[PDB]
């Protein structure tokens, strides 16, 4: 039917609707670290988040989001591998239903507990909606997460979590500044990719940071409550939204870092 994360819909299936799945520059991958090549030409990364303005957060059915405004050069990515200015428009998560996986990108086949993506979009293109179109449209800044030590700067996510349950509820979420999500170290990978959700366009530049950030479990737990289905439908656990990694083809990994 509808895409999904089940056996009948899920990530094996989505091909039929939109064939791009088999396509050249998929995403995620698995992340060789000893294959992965250190090239001293990547400038290092500028997160600028400062002036960050969160507004919603929100169930879409298939994880939850945080949108910010997008509406002028506030938070932006740029340096690294990327040339212009990028837009921070939402962030997300994916998780497993055990900490054993949940992650999309995985490292030297290694799966973590989720991953943190923070969405941007490439302001010559002028919106996301144009910026999908177009190979260097987006640039999505992974992060993983391993249980451990409680992540301080997720708590106020992980506390309206019980508000947005079920698919399409949303609530006030101002004043969220995304700048304590982050690890210490911006060393990252980087590789040509795509949307890891339908419809998979093949318009990401993703930049995978090497350092997790710890959350508690009890902050994962709160992840897996959440449902996919929609209030009064029968309850289907928000676990294990995550795609697992696709070929790597003709694309070499590049490292920040020796
Ligand atoms: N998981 S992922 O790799 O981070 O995938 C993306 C990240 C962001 N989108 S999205 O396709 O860019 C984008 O598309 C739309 C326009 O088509 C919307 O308005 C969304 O706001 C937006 O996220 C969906 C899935
Ligand atoms: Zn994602």
């Amino acid at each position: 039917h509808h895409w999904g994360y089940g056996k009948h819909n899920g990530p094996e299936h989505w091909h039929k609707d939109f064939p791009i799945a088999k396509g050249e520059r998929q995403s995620p991958v698995d992340i060789d670290t000893h294959t992965a090549k250190y090239d001293p030409s990547l400038k290092p990364l500028s997160v600028s988040y400062d002036q960050a303005t969160s507004l919603r957060i929100l169930n879409n059915g298939h994880s939850f989001q945080v949108t910010f405004d997008d509406s002028q050069d506030k938070a932006v990515l740029k340096g690294g591998p990327l040339d212009g200015t990028y837009r921070l428009l939402q962030f997300h998560f994916h998780w497993g239903s055990l900490d054993g996986q949940g992650s999309e990108h995985t490292v030297d086949k290694k799966k973590y507990a989720a991953e943190l993506h923070l969405v941007h979009w490439n302001t010559k293109y002028g919106d996301v909606g144009k910026a999908v179109q177009q190979p260097d449209g987006l640039a999505v800044l992974g992060i993983f997460l391993k249980v451990g030590s409680a992540k301080p700067g997720l708590q106020k996510v992980v506390d309206v979590l019980d508000s947005i349950k079920t698919e399409g509820k949303s609530a006030d979420f101002t004043n969220f500044d995304p700048r304590g999500l982050l690890p210490e170290s911006l060393d990252y990978w980087t590789y040509p990719g795509s949307l890891t959700t339908p419809p998979l366009a093949e318009c990401v530049t993703w930049i995978v940071l090497k350092e997790p950030i710890s959350v508690s479990s009890e902050q994962v737990l709160k992840f897996r409550k959440l449902n996919f289905n929609g209030e009064g439908e029968p309850e289907e656990l928000m676990v294990d939204n995550w795609r697992p990694a696709q070929p790597l083809k003709n694309r070499q990994i590049k490292a920040s870092f020796k």
